[PDB]
């Protein structure tokens, strides 16, 4: 099972941010709201000149709210692809947090929010070209990615756009877009690779599925490069599974590269 | 756009998880008000052989209990069986008790599991109730007492508490009133589950999620009536569809009636031929109609 860490600390920070025709989500920490800067675009379907929109920005046209609280915007600045709004009230439920970027193959959690309303939570995996495969629709931009590591809450992702190939692109909380994509409605291209993760077969045989009977093969056919997986409990070497990688019956009709080895173990053997 | 198994947010349920231990057994309990609900097999002296719960209740001492949230203790002042559940009154009211109700989850319905190890919530994920009262979670040692919850129209329902894993890997739990789902016993037995029956309502919804995500190779120039599908379902381990009314919205947006998807089910039950539908190699009944609608269109 793909799992997500609990969302209790992140839920009270989600606000509804609207400007013009655009309604999305924002991250309310302290007296600041971080949101995707394309919320102030007069037309998100056509190319945006972000310096023109910031030149014509009228702070009184914002609508930032959480439940029955209306958060008046006192100031607005860009930071990368993110918009940072200073609001007239501190969030009394701001949790202890740090910021952090996610590398390819890693896993984190997505709190999907719909026009300011948290609705779902699920775990993701940072893909090849800096994308993730989640399930975002209209109104979910500003959805927050987070990871909790040893009593530390890390905000690691804010949603921005979906590519033409259905993959999802976002930034970190400091404004750098993962994968280097731009926040324009022009077409962009994800790369053509699969993960250490395809750990998926190691869990496929602990559950009873054993229908098992390489970096050279993996470098020229879109697979990441790779045995220290040791815990030996199922009795099958990894090159006895690297053979299965070399692609009408797996817990799934294709190879699954979404679970890190640490997760799948910390889920089968726990602790 | 994508389809993923979702879980509703867990903020209201987290402050109610506590660590409960008696002797060598440690699990989790649900702290609501001044009461903590946990599985009654925590006072059993040996959980690997048949347990006489009458004797274990006769020899329980309240001071041997260890109830705590975030390593601060709660004093147990009363222990009592309610069904397969232990109901413990504690010396402190939970100040974060959310408004809630209790209810039982029916077969085919979806809910959320907050997996907890030793009183600390570890992860959250959505699940679906199988026909024989079981679910396919990822419970390991120390996760009993993990709480199943669902929220409907801003009403928080507690619906599940974990107890045991069957021999076949299925996971068995109780509602919050001590009634074990499926009628299984809270014993270290070799009880068997039975024949799993796929939810037809859920399989149709999963195929609508495929169509919405651009996958339509399974739809052909054929459609089968409702009763004809219901007759086929009686003998192929599929539940009967009472109507096509819960799919009026999905059929309008995709342009594919349910009867066309009904024919695709009878055909795809044979097999996928290696083709995968939204990362799935066989028919999947984990997603409910409203679950699909909320993920695809918000609502
Ligand atoms: C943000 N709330 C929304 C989320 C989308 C909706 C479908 N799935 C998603 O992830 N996205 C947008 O508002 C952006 C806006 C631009 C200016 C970044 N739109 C898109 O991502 C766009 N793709 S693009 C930029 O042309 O590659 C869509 C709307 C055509 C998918
Ligand atoms: C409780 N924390 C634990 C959860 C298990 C551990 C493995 N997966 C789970 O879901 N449950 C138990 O230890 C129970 C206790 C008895 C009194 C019901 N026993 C089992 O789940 C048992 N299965 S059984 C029905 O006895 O064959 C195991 C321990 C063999 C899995």
């Amino acid at each position: 099972r793909k799992m997500a860490q609990p969302s209790g600390l992140v839920e009270p920070c989600i606000v509804r941010v609207s400007y013009g025709n655009n309604v999305l989500n924002g991250l309310w920490l302290g007296d600041e709201v971080i949101c995707p800067r394309h919320v102030i675009a007069s037309d998100t379907t056509r190319v945006i000149n972000y310096e023109n929109e910031m030149s014509s920005v009228r702070l009184h046209n914002f609508s930032v709210s959480k439940n029955n609280v209306f958060l008046g915007v006192v100031s607005a600045k860009y930071k990368g692809v993110n918009l940072v709004l200073k609001v007239n009230q501190v969030n009394p439920n701001t949790p202890e947090h740090k910021f952090k970027s996610i590398k390819a193959g890693e896993s984190f959690n997505i709190l999907a929010c719909y026009e300011g309303c948290p609705g779902s939570v699920y775990g993701v995996n940072m893909r090849s070209q800096g994308t993730i495969k989640g399930s975002f629709i209209a109104g979910t931009c500003g959805s927050v990615g987070y990871v909790s590591e040893n009593a530390t809450l890390y905000f690691v992702y804010m949603h921005h756009l979906e590519l033409g190939n259905g993959s999802h692109v976002g930034s970190n909380l400091e404004g750098e877009m993962y994968g280097g994509y731009e926040d324009q409605p022009s077409m962009q291209l994800e790369g053509t690779v699969m993960s250490d993760n395809v750990a998926f077969l190691y869990a496929a045989l602990i559950n009873g599925e054993r229908w098992v009977t390489y970096n050279t093969w993996a470098k020229t056919n879109s697979f990441t490069e790779l045995t220290d997986f040791s815990m030996a409990k199922t009795g099958q070497s990894v090159e006895k599974l690297l053979d299965s990688i070399v692609n009408g019956r797996i817990l799934y009709g294709s190879l699954c590269d979404e679970f890190t080895p640490t997760e799948v173990i910390r889920q089968m053997y726990g602790v």
